[PDB]
């Protein structure tokens, strides 16, 4: 009788460990679901797995929520999302020196860092890019920096997180494209968790209504740069 | 076998009638659910009632969807919302001449136009305001203009709609307060329509992904002034 939350804890600021990776699990999503869990009156047990096994871990019932999941028609068929609680916009980031990559269409025939088992990996593959698989967003970016790849497609959130922690690197990159729309991020439960979904929804609304959402989002993102979703009424 | 959508058709640009109130039902929400309906492969039958009976009409099974419903904890207990498809921010509007209404707390002991049977009506009443009940947002505004009331709390959407249709009337007001957050607006179905909800959700995602949402929202609101929700991925 706890909320079994899957993550991979190497993705600041969503889900990372304090004290330079050595301490307790922390992050925007983590504090949120933990916050969610407390009001729902439930202990939380985490399970850190690699992203490539994340959804697996949910089909295979080894936990009940995933966090930081982009809403997708594909997933919306097979799963239940909570209400969106944050949004990302997907950037095509390159080295500032970069020349010929001006849109996603241009990723064909260039070398790209994407995280194996992610839609952006499947995208980069579709475009007939040359994939170099990273184990999270820090490495995706470090690979771009190390000339090992020419580009990566990464959300705004991790990528501006990176410009914070490592600010001298905030000049060594550039955004050469973003997606037309931004994308909703929601918790993801197996289909049928109808009951648990709505509770999450109610508590998220409470968390919005009483200032909590604002404290939590404020602890992690720059309000001028990352997009929140709408709040609740009453 | 059709999607029974309740509305009140005197609320531009959400749900109004073409040709100055003489023609077919039209509006942002209306086109959307109609659009939703077509993809879900369903005719749509409308039912115009007054706002005060709207939720009644849904408890009483005389229709299956309400549109332009603000999410609230209260309603989220008793109903199913779709994913949010737009947001409003609630303005405290007064005559430009006004001086002493600087916040919601200041509505106590002044005379307010709100629409009977609405949360904002219940708000104005709680604050110990002096209520003068309007039929819709146009009259609530016209009552403010006619000195019959000192203020109204109204969403941004209707109120900027009004400044559009009637630009000669659009300098004679001012915003003396808005709420902390903006609020999510969603379709509202009876509890249990679990299946229909998710479908609406899938189609809303499709409607986002392929530019539809953008055409529809563009026909009705100013993108710089009204808030959209986040889009979908893929
Ligand atoms: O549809 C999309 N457009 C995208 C544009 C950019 C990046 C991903 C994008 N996706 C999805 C790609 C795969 N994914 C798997 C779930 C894990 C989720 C997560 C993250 C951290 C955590 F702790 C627990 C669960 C996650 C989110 C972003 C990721 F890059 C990788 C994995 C969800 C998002
Ligand atoms: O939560 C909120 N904040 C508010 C600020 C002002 C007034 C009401 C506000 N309510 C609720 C109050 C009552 N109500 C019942 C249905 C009317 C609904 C509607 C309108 C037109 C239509 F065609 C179908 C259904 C509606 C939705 C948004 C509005 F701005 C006004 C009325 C739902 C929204």
């Amino acid at each position: 009788s706890a909320l079994r939350v899957g993550t991979d804890g190497i993705y600041p600021p969503h889900s990372f460990h304090a004290q330079d990776g050595r301490g307790e699990l922390t992050g925007f999503d983590i504090d949120l679901i933990k916050e969610v869990a407390h009001r729902l009156n439930l202990k939380v047990e985490f399970f850190e797995t690699a992203v490539s096994g994340l959804i697996t871990g949910l089909d295979t019932n080894r936990y009940d929520v995933l966090v930081n999941v982009a809403i997708t028609p594909e997933r919306q068929k097979k799963y239940d999302f909570s209400i969106p609680y944050i949004a990302h916009r997907v950037l095509l980031v390159v080295r500032s020196d970069q020349q010929d990559i001006r849109s996603f269409k241009d990723l064909t025939d260039k070398t790209v860092a994407q995280i194996l088992g992610t839609d952006l990996s499947r995208f980069a593959k579709e475009l007939k890019s040359h994939l170099v698989f990273s184990h999270n967003f820090e490495q995706s970016l470090q690979l771009l920096l190390s000339k090992r790849t020419d580009a990566t497609m990464i959300p705004d959130i991790p990528f501006f997180n990176f410009l914070e922690r490592r600010p001298h690197d905030g000049n060594l990159f550039k955004i050469a494209d973003r997606m037309k729309d931004n994308s909703a991020v929601a918790f993801m439960m197996r289909k049928g968790n109808n009951k648990l979904t709505r509770s999450i929804n109610e508590i998220l609304c409470a968390i919005h209504l009483d200032g909590t959402y604002k404290k939590i989002f404020d602890r992690y993102f720059d309000k001028n740069i990352i997009s929140s979703v709408p709040g609740c009424s009453s």
